[PDB]
């Protein structure tokens, strides 16, 4: 398996993690059982790591399902720890890891062992290895279900210093989240292109895969909208840059 | 009781907190058993809620004590969430808060039934029901300790539009950590004194209650120096604050 082992003390952190989070929901949807959460969830380390697929995750998702807030679903692609950070849990915006089925899960990662009944600590499947595998099929999963319950104003981050573009065409984005959106629940789809303080401007709006992007979000119908290092970002981004040209103030 | 009851879950909580920062230690001090120092914990919390001293606690702290880096200790005062977010989970200063024994209990709320062997989640004492509580003394105890381990460029983030003043001379960092710091092992102190945006400017370096924490630093001995609105946490604060005239780029 090339890719990361599970994590160690997956259970105590999946479980602390939900407990936390509940006290964001209301008392309305207050009402969820951490420990069933974290069982049906485990249904996936009883089986082979290459023959997991996404409806597996079902259950899991049903107990912990709830409904996200208009104008504040926020989708990404290669800026993980920016996207976590700008949302501040859940106060800015509240994207799937900020959700209580993705924030159970973020960063972890888990499989069972080939041939024996155990968690495999030494390393997990990846999409290259077999499709199937625990991860990717909880991400499909979950993507999906966020997706499906996003409406209003869609907020996207994407990388413009990334070497191979800022749409990539093969990814959860692409593949699993745009098919997924309610069209008659969105007001409007509106990118936001970050580039690294100083770094590189590999792509802008409107250049080599964002025009892809945007020409897909039209034909769909969408009304668009792409803004280059959107402020609030910039800012944040700017926290570690304090004497750098690009981030002094006025 | 006028303090809120104990956290809901805490087990699962602290357990959660305590796993997950244990990958944020060198594999030389990330030795550590949870359960064993939540066990530690517990001795403390199975007291009389009005009869917890700061002691109490010194088997907890023992089992979860560890080094903190040369010059990223960050103490303060009325400022807890934006110095949670600057620190950004130890990856530019390390507050208490991201110390293994304050990550812990970060936010929470505990105390025994006053009677019964329950834990009250209805209430807990404040310092005006009673001195000696759970929460107050723990605190105590986990600034004396963090205070006494750090060590070279000393940072503190002060809140300049505090109504009373930015030092307060009865708080946690004038009574427990500025006797507890070790002069042999740090180089100088640093304050930073912050202003919410457009807010009010109640104090600045060398006015009020800052005259006093200066005064007392130097008669103690240490190098001191003080900045208005230092520009890193002054670009975080502007995040939210996008279009103000303090936060436009040049
Ligand atoms: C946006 O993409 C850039 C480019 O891939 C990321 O920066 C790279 O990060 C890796 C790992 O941290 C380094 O090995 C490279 O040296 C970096 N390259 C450059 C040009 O900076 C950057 O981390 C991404 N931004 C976010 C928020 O994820
Ligand atoms: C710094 O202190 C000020 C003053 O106490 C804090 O601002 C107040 O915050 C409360 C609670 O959110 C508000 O109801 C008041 O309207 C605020 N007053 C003013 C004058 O702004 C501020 O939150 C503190 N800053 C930090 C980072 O904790
Ligand atoms: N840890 C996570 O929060 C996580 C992981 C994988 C996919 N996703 C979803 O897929 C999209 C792209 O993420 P990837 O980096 O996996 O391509 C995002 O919009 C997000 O909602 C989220
Ligand atoms: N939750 C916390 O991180 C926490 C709580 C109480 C005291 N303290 C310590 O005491 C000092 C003053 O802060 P407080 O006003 O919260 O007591 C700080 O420098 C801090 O290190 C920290």
């Amino acid at each position: 398996w090339r890719a990361e082992g599970t994590s160690a003390h997956l259970r105590d952190i999946f479980l602390g993690r939900c407990a936390e989070y509940r006290a964001l929901l209301s008392p309305e949807q207050r009402n969820k059982d951490c420990t069933a959460i974290w069982e049906a969830f485990k249904v996936a380390l009883d089986k082979d790591p290459c023959s997991v697929l996404p409806s597996d995750y079902d259950l899991f998702i049903t107990l912990s399902r709830h409904s996200i807030p208009r104008d504040k679903s926020l989708f990404w692609e290669n800026s993980h720890l920016l996207v976590n950070s700008f949302a501040d849990n859940t106060r800015r915006f509240m994207p799937l890891s900020d959700v209580l089925y993705g924030r159970v899960a973020d960063f972890l990662s888990w499989c069972r062992q080939k041939a024996d009944s155990g968690l495999d600590y030494q390393s997990c499947p990846t999409s290259e290895d077999c499709e199937n595998n625990p991860v990717d099929s909880f991400w499909k999963r979950a993507s999906i279900q966020y997706s499906k319950d996003s409406s209003g104003v869609i907020h996207v981050m994407l990388n413009g210093s990334e070497p191979t573009g800022a749409y990539p065409i093969k990814g959860f984005f692409a593949d699993y989240e745009i098919p997924n959106l309610q069209k008659e629940k969105i007001t409007r789809i509106e990118i936001w292109v970050m580039h690294e303080i100083g770094g590189p401007n590999v792509e802008s709006c409107g250049e080599g895969s964002m025009k892809v992007l945007e020409k897909r979000l039209k034909d769909m119908g969408f009304q668009y909208s792409c803004i280059n290092d959107y402020r609030p970002v910039k800012l944040l981004q700017c926290v570690d840059h304090s004497t750098h040209p690009d981030c002094a103030l006025k």
